[PDB]
């Protein structure tokens, strides 16, 4: 099965083992993880990380010949389950100085979900993209601007968090995944670039 080959010790995930669009996995709703976690599910969340964490870095993205990321499912490595990935760094300042904390976000989460959300809306002014989608895709991806999510680490523990700007969007994104729900979905069928009012353009 996708689950043996992912969690063999010495395999690196790569481009290779993403599915594409099209793949019905994409469209299910993954299956909660149940704890305590078996070595599969905890292996596959390491996995997942060291991909992002890999597609980050310039060495290792280029050898293993990686699209930069910040966030994976489960579904796109066809795993359904409840299981994601999110890596969203920090920038440098103008002088070139490594910024105060390396991320704004890092976890391994498994069953997440958003408990509540802002009735305000926000979108990437550049729109989004997907490891799994290989066709330009143009226009808003309208999302919640803020959310409070709970969900469990590998240990099982349970967190509860808010979060905004690109770290909202980028979990909700994943959240998405794991409900089979694609980002064009949520760009406005007739044209794109709609903007309703007070909608949050991050920049
Ligand atoms: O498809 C992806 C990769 C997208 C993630 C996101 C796109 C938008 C928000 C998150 C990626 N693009 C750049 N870095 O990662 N994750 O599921
Ligand atoms: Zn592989
Ligand atoms: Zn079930
Ligand atoms: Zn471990
Ligand atoms: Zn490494
Ligand atoms: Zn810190
Ligand atoms: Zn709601
Ligand atoms: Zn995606
Ligand atoms: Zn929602
Ligand atoms: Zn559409």
């Amino acid at each position: 099965a996708a689950i043996d080959k992912l969690v063999k010790a010495s395999h690196l995930i790569d481009m290779n083992d993403i599915i594409r669009e099209g793949n019905p996995t994409l469209r299910k709703v993954a299956e909660e993880v149940t704890f305590p976690l078996s070595e599969k599910e905890e292996i596959l969340g390491e996995k997942m990380m060291q991909f992002l964490k890999h597609s980050q870095d310039p060495i290792m993205a280029e050898k293993l010949g990686l699209r930069g990321g910040v966030g994976l499912a489960a579904p796109q490595l066809d795993i359904s389950k409840r299981i994601i990935a999110v890596l969203v760094p920090n920038v440098e300042d103008a002088q070139g100085n490594p910024p105060k904390e390396a991320y704004s976000l890092q976890e391994v989460m498994y069953n997440p979900k958003v408990v509540s959300h802002s009735v305000q809306d926000a979108a990437l002014s550049d729109g989004e993209g997907c490891l799994s989608v290989d066709r330009e895709v143009p226009g808003y991806v309208v999302r919640h601007a803020r959310v409070t999510i709970e969900y469990f680490d590998k240990t099982g523990e349970k967190h509860r968090l808010k979060l905004k700007g690109y770290n909202s969007i980028v979990v909700q994104h994943e959240i998405d995944h794991i409900d089979g729900i694609m980002f064009y979905d949520r760009i406005n069928e007739k044209n794109p670039f709609a903007v309703k009012e007070g909608l949050l353009i991050l920049e």
